[PDB]
Protein backbone atom coordinates (compact mmCIF):
# COMPACT_ATOMS: atom_id res chain seq x y z
CA UNK A 1 0.00 0.00 0.00
CA UNK A 2 1.01 3.81 -0.03
CA UNK A 3 2.47 4.42 3.57
CA UNK A 4 0.00 6.64 5.63
CA UNK A 5 1.53 9.19 7.92
CA UNK A 6 -0.35 11.32 11.05
CA UNK A 7 -0.25 12.10 14.56
CA UNK A 8 -1.24 10.67 18.24
CA UNK A 9 -1.98 13.92 19.58
CA UNK A 10 -1.91 13.59 23.81
CA UNK A 11 -3.26 16.33 26.62
CA UNK A 12 -0.67 17.73 28.81
CA UNK A 13 -1.37 15.52 31.55
CA UNK A 14 -0.48 12.51 29.24
CA UNK A 15 -3.79 10.67 30.21
CA UNK A 16 -5.70 11.10 26.96
CA UNK A 17 -5.11 11.05 23.65
CA UNK A 18 -7.15 13.00 20.33
CA UNK A 19 -8.88 10.40 17.79
CA UNK A 20 -11.21 11.04 15.11
CA UNK A 21 -14.33 9.63 13.84
CA UNK A 22 -14.93 9.35 10.00
CA UNK A 23 -18.02 8.06 7.66
CA UNK A 24 -19.02 4.58 6.35
CA UNK A 25 -15.39 2.61 5.96
CA UNK A 26 -14.32 5.01 8.26
CA UNK A 27 -16.94 5.32 10.79
CA UNK A 28 -15.27 4.51 13.65
CA UNK A 29 -12.76 6.20 16.02
CA UNK A 30 -8.93 6.21 14.49
CA UNK A 31 -6.00 8.30 14.82
CA UNK A 32 -5.51 11.34 12.08
CA UNK A 33 -3.99 10.15 9.32
CA UNK A 34 -3.41 9.67 5.47
CA UNK A 35 -2.04 8.51 2.67
CA UNK A 36 1.74 10.39 1.44
CA UNK A 37 1.09 12.09 -1.90
CA UNK A 38 4.16 11.43 -4.62
CA UNK A 39 7.41 13.34 -3.45
CA UNK A 40 5.96 14.23 -0.16
CA UNK A 41 8.11 13.83 3.02
CA UNK A 42 6.96 11.67 6.21
CA UNK A 43 7.05 14.78 8.44
CA UNK A 44 4.91 17.07 5.81
CA UNK A 45 2.26 14.33 4.96
CA UNK A 46 1.75 14.01 8.75
CA UNK A 47 1.12 17.70 9.39
CA UNK A 48 -1.09 17.99 6.40
CA UNK A 49 -3.46 15.31 7.21
CA UNK A 50 -3.65 15.92 10.80
CA UNK A 51 -4.21 19.59 9.62
CA UNK A 52 -7.07 18.50 7.22
CA UNK A 53 -8.83 15.94 10.04
CA UNK A 54 -8.67 18.54 12.71
CA UNK A 55 -8.01 21.89 12.07
CA UNK A 56 -4.52 21.66 14.59
CA UNK A 57 -0.70 22.22 13.10
CA UNK A 58 1.71 19.83 14.34
CA UNK A 59 4.23 21.49 12.28
CA UNK A 60 6.51 23.24 15.07
CA UNK A 61 6.23 20.18 17.25
CA UNK A 62 6.91 17.03 15.66
CA UNK A 63 10.16 14.99 16.65
CA UNK A 64 11.88 13.01 13.74
CA UNK A 65 12.23 9.96 16.15
CA UNK A 66 9.25 10.19 18.43
CA UNK A 67 6.80 7.49 16.21
CA UNK A 68 5.19 4.22 16.28
CA UNK A 69 4.78 2.26 13.23
CA UNK A 70 2.59 -0.73 11.89
CA UNK A 71 2.82 -2.84 9.17
CA UNK A 72 -0.86 -3.81 8.70
CA UNK A 73 -1.40 -6.18 5.84
CA UNK A 74 1.83 -4.95 3.72
CA UNK A 75 1.03 -1.00 4.57
CA UNK A 76 3.18 0.89 6.45
CA UNK A 77 1.44 3.44 9.09
CA UNK A 78 3.67 5.75 11.07
CA UNK A 79 2.02 8.35 13.75
CA UNK A 80 4.09 11.14 15.08
CA UNK A 81 3.67 11.65 19.07
CA UNK A 82 2.95 15.09 19.89
CA UNK A 83 2.60 15.22 23.52
CA UNK A 84 1.53 18.27 25.62
CA UNK A 85 -1.33 19.72 23.63
CA UNK A 86 -3.93 21.57 25.42
CA UNK A 87 -7.20 20.16 26.22
CA UNK A 88 -9.09 23.09 25.63
CA UNK A 89 -7.45 23.54 22.41
CA UNK A 90 -10.38 24.35 19.48
CA UNK A 91 -10.24 21.58 16.40
CA UNK A 92 -12.05 21.41 13.44
CA UNK A 93 -11.91 19.34 10.33
CA UNK A 94 -11.18 21.14 7.21
CA UNK A 95 -14.34 19.07 5.75
CA UNK A 96 -17.28 17.23 7.62
CA UNK A 97 -17.82 15.72 4.38
CA UNK A 98 -15.09 13.49 5.43
CA UNK A 99 -14.80 13.53 9.43
CA UNK A 100 -18.33 13.60 12.16
CA UNK A 101 -16.53 14.44 15.07
CA UNK A 102 -12.96 14.77 17.27
CA UNK A 103 -12.88 13.73 20.76
CA UNK A 104 -10.32 13.05 23.67
CA UNK A 105 -10.43 9.38 24.75
CA UNK A 106 -8.70 8.36 28.19
CA UNK A 107 -5.29 6.01 27.55
CA UNK A 108 -6.37 3.70 30.25
CA UNK A 109 -10.06 3.03 29.10
CA UNK A 110 -9.51 2.65 25.50
CA UNK A 111 -9.05 -0.78 24.44
CA UNK A 112 -6.04 -2.46 23.28
CA UNK A 113 -7.74 -6.12 21.45
CA UNK A 114 -10.94 -6.42 20.37
CA UNK A 115 -12.91 -9.27 22.28
CA UNK A 116 -13.75 -12.39 20.65
CA UNK A 117 -17.00 -14.76 20.96
CA UNK A 118 -16.09 -17.74 23.24
CA UNK A 119 -19.41 -16.75 24.67
CA UNK A 120 -21.40 -17.50 21.59
CA UNK A 121 -18.44 -20.55 20.00
CA UNK A 122 -17.73 -18.81 17.26
CA UNK A 123 -15.16 -17.60 15.19
CA UNK A 124 -13.72 -14.16 15.00
CA UNK A 125 -13.60 -10.81 16.44
CA UNK A 126 -16.63 -8.59 17.99
CA UNK A 127 -17.24 -5.10 16.40
CA UNK A 128 -15.51 -2.62 18.16
CA UNK A 129 -15.89 1.36 17.69
CA UNK A 130 -12.06 1.74 18.07
CA UNK A 131 -10.81 -0.89 15.27
CA UNK A 132 -8.88 1.71 14.21
CA UNK A 133 -6.35 2.71 17.24
CA UNK A 134 -6.59 -0.58 19.04
CA UNK A 135 -2.96 -1.62 16.97
CA UNK A 136 -1.28 1.41 18.58
CA UNK A 137 -2.84 1.35 21.78
CA UNK A 138 -0.66 -1.12 23.63
CA UNK A 139 3.15 0.18 21.46
CA UNK A 140 1.92 3.79 22.76
CA UNK A 141 1.31 2.78 26.21
CA UNK A 142 4.78 0.65 26.36
CA UNK A 143 6.31 4.02 24.61
CA UNK A 144 5.10 6.60 26.98
CA UNK A 145 6.83 4.03 30.04
CA UNK A 146 9.92 3.73 28.12
CA UNK A 147 9.55 7.78 27.38
CA UNK A 148 8.73 9.14 30.52
CA UNK A 149 8.78 6.73 32.87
Amino acid sequence: GVPTYGAIILDETLENVLLVQGYLAKSGWGFPKGKVNKEEAPHDCAAREVFEETGFDIKDYICKDDYIELRINDQLARLYIIPGIPKDTKFNPKTRREIRNIEWFSIEKLPCHRNDMTPKSKLGLAPNKFFMAIPFIRPLRDWLSRRFG
